[PDB]
């Protein structure tokens, strides 16, 4: 099964992703397939997967961006029906904006049918170009046809995956503890991590002995990524990863307060330095403490 | 002796304290008598005592607002020689800015002797007045003259009294863990902390899942406090009391994330509700973890 989460939506045949045209919140704003550009935030071509209760592999689709919902215009099982950015909520019972995302005969990318129609997600004729619509369509679970085969890229981690990424590293004190505070997390790119940082006014904050020190500068950036999340998001449902970690030297005799993300496959945590912008695989502390 | 802190020093003759005229970091600004409010910040009228290594109850003060320090003008031993704000460093060895500070003979109020000159601080003829001279003067540690004698009152605590507080508090849960960021902590007025809260922005904020939800608040407010106190001070060698904590109810099913203060005696903890500006002694949940 799909796990609830954010993906980037890319069709199997070409590299066109599922874009809500100009991130427009209006209703019936066309879903278009569009290029994307790898390891940057693509603004409107972020989706949140909702699982419904109980309705076995079936999900609503919001758009991180908008808000708004992948709805299938008027439910029509014709093909060629419009696929729009519509109005909604996360759990509704409106068979427009639910959808059946299971994989495809290659195991790997999925297909993804709409409950009431049990017609396909299709980018018409395979078109490449920006903008190429994309509509409901006639088709078969099985079938090889890329027009209706997307992959889902993974683009969030849950709480349970960031844990994991944190407790293989090395670098982590004996006496660690960490605090979860959400339950799913956008991973940056480091190009947005250090954006936000830029943008938070930390590069231009002195040191100064207790008044404004390390642990000033962590919990800044942690703040500064927290703004940003909600500025730039209408979606609900999910947080921004950016952890805050306390640690203790190997001789025991200094403690440093950081900041971490994560790896681009989702594994290892990476560690950054708010009071300087780097990213670093060993800061020179072991952690005793993290929340994120 | 007198513990490291910040202090609002008061004559124990008339109710003047000693004010930085104007707060200006100008060399030879005067050291002077105002009057004061009670449970405000009196913005000219906090000073640092940093404790001199190895020379018994011997400190620098430090202007919190301007970061410069009281100074012995040229430290001359004549009577009515200016008391003036003066730059320096937290452990000179100047003895113009070197301040010997013990309990007078009435064992509350202190005496301010200059460790060069030998002579004391004094609020010139009893003067109550706004704008009035303290000078260096001749005096004895045992006379009764309250001119030369100041109430020394404390308006920062340790780390070490933070915790106390908060260890007295009837809402900390069974596994409660708490980690301490700095050493000293200037202690707000409810109407300051208060003050903070509006000028951050978060009265406006809205509560959404996981994007902008408890801990966002809580961890935006502890970042507002931080700012501000490096905004506003010049000071170094203290920080501004703001805690955030995670909570668990009674009933063990839902969770909470929100901010801490201390009463005006220092002994105990107040939360606050960053999502409404509240003050309560008690929120309705026990505190898991804790930093400040
Ligand atoms: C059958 C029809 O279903 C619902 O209307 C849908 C639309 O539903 C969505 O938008 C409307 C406002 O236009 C409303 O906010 C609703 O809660 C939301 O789910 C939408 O799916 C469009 C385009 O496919 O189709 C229908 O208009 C319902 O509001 C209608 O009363 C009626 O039951
Ligand atoms: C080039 C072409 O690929 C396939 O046709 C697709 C369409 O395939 C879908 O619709 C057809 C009926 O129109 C049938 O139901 C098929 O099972 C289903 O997958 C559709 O993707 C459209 C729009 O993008 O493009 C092509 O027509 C294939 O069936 C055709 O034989 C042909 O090889
Ligand atoms: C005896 C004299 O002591 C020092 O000068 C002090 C002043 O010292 C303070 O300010 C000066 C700059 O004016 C400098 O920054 C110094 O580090 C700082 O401690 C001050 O205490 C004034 C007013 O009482 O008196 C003397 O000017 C030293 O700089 C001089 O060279 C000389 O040793
Ligand atoms: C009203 C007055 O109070 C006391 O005199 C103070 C001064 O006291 C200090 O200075 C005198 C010498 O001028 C002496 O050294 C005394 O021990 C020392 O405390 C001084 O505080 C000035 C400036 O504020 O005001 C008064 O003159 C007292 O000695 C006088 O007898 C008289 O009662
Ligand atoms: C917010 C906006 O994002 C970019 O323009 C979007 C555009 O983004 C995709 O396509 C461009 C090329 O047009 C690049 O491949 C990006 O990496 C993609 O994410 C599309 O989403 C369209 C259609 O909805 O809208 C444009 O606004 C960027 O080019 C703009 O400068 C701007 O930052
Ligand atoms: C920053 C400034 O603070 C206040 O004026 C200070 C003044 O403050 C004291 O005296 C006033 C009465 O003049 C009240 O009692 C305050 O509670 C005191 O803290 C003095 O410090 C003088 C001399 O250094 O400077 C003034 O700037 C306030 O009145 C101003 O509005 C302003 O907020
Ligand atoms: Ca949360
Ligand atoms: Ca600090
Ligand atoms: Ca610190
Ligand atoms: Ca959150
Ligand atoms: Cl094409
Ligand atoms: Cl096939
Ligand atoms: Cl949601
Ligand atoms: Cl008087
Ligand atoms: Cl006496
Ligand atoms: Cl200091
Ligand atoms: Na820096
Ligand atoms: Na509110």
């Amino acid at each position: 099964s799909l796990r609830r989460g954010i993906y980037h939506i890319e069709n199997a045949g070409v590299p066109s992703a599922i874009d809500l045209k100009d991130g427009s919140s209006s209703d019936g704003t066309p879903i278009v397939g569009w290029q994307f550009t790898p390891d940057t935030i693509n603004w409107h071509q972020l989706w949140l997967a909702e699982p419904i209760p109980n309705v076995a592999d079936t999900f609503t689709l919001c758009n991180l961006f908008s808000g708004t919902y992948m709805d299938l215009y008027n439910g029509s099982s014709e093909a060629g029906t419009a696929v729009n950015g519509w109005q909604g909520t996360a759990f509704t019972t409106n068979p427009h904006q639910l959808w059946t995302i299971k994989k495809s005969s290659d195991g790997t990318s999925y297909k993804i049918q709409n409950y009431g129609s049990k017609t396909f997600v299709d980018l018409v004729n395979g078109d490449s170009s920006d903008g190429a619509k994309i509509a409901g369509w006639t088709g078969t679970w099985d079938e090889g046809n890329p027009h209706q085969k997307w992959y889902f890229n993974r683009m969030s981690v849950s709480s349970a995956e960031a844990q994991a990424a944190i407790a293989r590293n090395p670098h982590i004190h004996g006496t660690y503890r960490g605090y979860i505070l959400d339950g799913e997390y956008l991973v940056l790119p480091n190009a947005t991590f250090t954006q936000i940082w830029k943008d938070s006014g930390l590069p231009g904050s002195k040191w100064r002995e207790q008044i404004y020190d390390c642990d000033d500068f962590a919990i800044a950036m942690k703040a500064a990524v927290g703004k940003w999340g909600a500025d730039s998001w209408k979606a609900n449902g999910f947080a921004i990863f950016c952890g805050v970690m306390l640690g203790v030297n190997k001789a025991g005799d200094a403690a440093h307060a950081y900041n971490f993300t994560l790896t681009k496959d989702h594994a290892d945590i990476v560690f950054f330095e708010p009071q300087n912008g780097g990213y670093l695989n060993d800061i020179g502390y072991d952690s005793y403490m993290a929340f994120y």
